[PDB]
Formats: C-alpha cells, sequence, structure tokens
C-alpha cells in the first residue's frame, strides 16, 4: 500500500494556484499525499498536477469520483493519468462495469484506484448508505485494494473495514470541518483526509502539526 | 431549453482539433453541444468557450457532479466560470449535493440536469432501483431538466410520468448503446449522440441520417 506520511492526506480545494501552492509549500514537512479534485482542477487546468510534482515530493491523488459508463469512465482515467495522477477516485454506485473500466485503465497504465463506498455528508444516508456495503462487498470481488469511506459515521467506517477486511487500504474524510475526529477514525482507516481545517487555518502549517501531535501514538 | 433538431451531440473526442473539425462538420445540424470530462481533461475548460466563440451553440458541461455540497458548490462555480450554460449532477449522493449545485446554477443564471437512470448494464445493480425516488426528490426540489436512460424506454417513459410533461428531459444511449432515436423522443425531448456521429466515417452523414429516421418528431 502507498506509505502516507503521518497517516494525513491534504485535500486542496482552494481554486486558486497561487494559494494552492502556498499552502501546500506550508504543509509540505508534514504531508507527502495531496488529494487534488475537480475544484483545483477545473481551476486551473491538469496541468497544477505537474506542477505539484515539480514543487512538491508529494503522491497525488485525483478526487475525480468517476461515476459514468464504462466507456467514459476509461477516457477519464487515460486523461488523468496521462497528466501524472498516481491514484484516481471511482464512484461504486454506478456498478460493477463502470468500476471495472476504470480498474483496467489503472492495471494496464500501472496506477491506482480508490472505491469510494459511503460518503461522509448527510444526504449520503438517502441512496448511498443502503448500497455501501455491497458496493464494499463488490469492490472486494473485483480485487479493489484501495477504498474511500466516512470519518463522519465511525459505526460505519468500521463495518466497512471489516468488509473490505484489513490488508486493504482505507483512507477516510469528513475530519475537522464536517465533524469527525482524526484519533477515532484512525482506529479504522490507515489515514485521514484533511481540506478546510489546514487550508483555511491562519497557519496551515501549525494546523497541521497539531493534528498529528492529537495522533502522536498511532503512527 | 429549445434543442435544435432534439439532437445533442456528446463531443467526447480527446484532441482540441477533432472536436473542432468534428463539430464544424455537424454545426448546420444542432445548436446544443454536451462536452464531458474526456475533452476538458484532455484539452482544458477554456474548450468551452473557444466552443461559444466558433458555434455559439450551447454548452452541457456533462460532469456528473457527485461530491459533497460544499465541493458541489466550487465544482459548479469552476463550470459555469467556463462559460457552461448547464451542468448535470447525480441524485445518488442525495438532496443535500443537488440543492448546491441548483443554488450556484441560480446565483450564475444556468441549468442543472438530474441524473436518474443510467443508461449502461450496471446502471442494474444500484441506480435503477433509486431512479424513481430520485426523480421525485428532483421534482420535490424544484428540478425542472433531467437525464435518463435510451436503452430502456419503459423506465425512460416512467421518468417522464414521475416529472411530467412540463420537464425537460434528455437521454443518451442512442446508436453505440443500442437506444433507437425514434423511439427514444416518444418519452424525452432530445437524444443524446456521441460515437454514432463522431466516429462515423462522415459525421455530418450521420446526424443527417440521423435526423432524417426522425423528421416526423421535428
Ligand atoms: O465522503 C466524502 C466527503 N468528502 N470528500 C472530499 O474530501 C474533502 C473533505 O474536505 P474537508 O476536510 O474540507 O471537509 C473534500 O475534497 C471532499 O470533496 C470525499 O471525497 N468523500
Ligand atoms: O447514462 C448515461 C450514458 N451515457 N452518458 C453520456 O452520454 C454520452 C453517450 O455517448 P455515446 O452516444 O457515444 O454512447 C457519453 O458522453 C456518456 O458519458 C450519460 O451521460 N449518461
Amino acid at each position: 500500500v502507498m506509505d502516507v506520511m503521518n497517516r494525513l492526506i491534504l485535500a486542496m480545494d482552494l481554486m486558486n494556484r497561487d494559494d494552492a501552492l502556498r499552502v501546500t509549500g506550508e504543509v509540505r514537512e508534514y504531508i507527502d499525499t495531496v488529494k487534488i479534485g475537480y475544484p483545483l482542477v477545473l481551476s486551473e487546468g491538469m496541468d497544477i498536477i505537474a506542477e505539484f510534482r515539480k514543487r512538491f515530493g508529494c503522491r497525488i491523488i485525483a478526487d475525480f469520483k468517476v461515476a459514468d459508463i464504462p466507456e467514459t469512465n476509461e477516457k477519464i482515467c487515460r486523461a488523468t493519468f496521462k497528466a501524472g495522477a498516481d491514484a484516481i477516485t471511482v464512484h461504486g454506485f454506478p456498478g460493477a462495469d463502470s468500476v471495472r473500466a476504470c480498474l483496467n485503465v489503472a492495471e494496464e497504465m500501472g496506477r491506482e484506484v480508490f472505491l469510494l463506498t459511503e460518503m461522509s455528508h448527510p444526504g449520503a444516508e438517502m441512496f448511498i448508505q443502503g448500497a455501501a456495503d455491497e458496493i464494499a462487498r463488490m469492490g472486494v470481488d473485483l480485487g479493489v485494494k484501495n477504498y474511500v469511506g466516512p470519518s463522519t459515521r465511525p459505526e460505519r467506517l468500521s463495518r466497512l473495514r471489516e468488509i473490505i477486511g484489513q490488508d486493504s487500504f482505507l483512507i477516510s474524510p469528513g475530519v475537522g470541518a464536517q465533524g469527525g475526529d482524526p484519533g477515532e477514525t484512525l482506529r479504522f482507516a490507515d489515514a485521514i483526509i484533511v481540506g478546510r481545517s489546514i487550508y483555511l487555518a491562519d497557519n496551515p502549517a501549525a494546523a497541521a502539526a497539531g493534528i498529528i501531535e492529537s495522533i502522536k501514538d498511532l503512527l
């Protein structure tokens, strides 16, 4: 599995290149894994991945939540890996063919897929929560090794960990701004994803260091 | 939304020159182009403005927005800043995620298209069983524009029933995925067509042929 420094992944959702680079640079001593999503990519271009690689010693997870038909999913994954992303996130709710399309490209291209199981926001209760255990089981059957699950629902995160097994890699957003606790989340997740609690802080480095201090015995 | 010839081009070529050339070849037949991540992630969001400059066509950004509310808002803002007239949004992530998109669309004078049931085989696993409820959620939220599957006209018909005749419904899965243009237009206001046009030996003839086949419906 990827070796995530300090079990902490920065969710870099600032939408301005200068601010995104400044903040990421400020926390780089604490974090070697950065999640870049559509807020930044659609604002600054896919070349932002190249820029981050050039500036920082960071792996890049492209959080694109791929959710199209198999043929379009393949194209999205190809473009994303061509740009230099180490990994891409993929929704499971569109079904096994859509997931398989992404896995096939990732295999061919030597990169990784993260399967999104249950999401951390309130609306996830409406449809996703009821499908999530089956989505996770589907991932296991398809050979998915990397998963995303919700910090905001420890009971759900624990169940999802059970389903995927201890050998699978699990990362978890919803820590901080959405209400999730770093320590409790790391009982089940390999790494926590943190965005606003760091990138909106007056001192993002101090914010990151504070989170890390609070989980030091878990490192 | 008034779509010329009830036909929306799905421009999923991933090279700028080819995308512009092929769109140019079929421009007399359409005034609405769906641009998705295959083209945008290959050539950048500036491609949207370029299409508007060259063709004046309406642009639907088929981004299938599927994040938490806060991220959805940011995705919609970036997308509309680039000049998209509309954006597609998954309903599966729930009502708050959809509302986030509706808010930005209202603010910027744009439209949200709610994706109800998808057209590929995997849609049967989870989406199909939620789709009627997703459509009712759209109605509850005041959504006026919807996407449903050409490949299952009985499901497309049910979705039309739920949303009513006043709502606007577009439908992909025509041609390559097996759906029929005329049958789909029994229920949808417009059909989305990608590969059957953009992979054709002669895209203009392909478009003309589709339109010929539905001429009585225009
Ligand atoms: O279920 C979820 C919830 N959030 N996120 C993403 O993780 C980050 C959460 O950031 P935050 O710490 O500012 O809440 C954002 O990029 C959000 O899109 C997910 O991928 N899945
Ligand atoms: O349920 C679906 C099925 N397809 N599409 C999109 O519509 C287009 C279908 O193209 P095609 O005519 O080449 O199959 C592609 O861009 C695909 O991502 C959807 O939005 N929803």
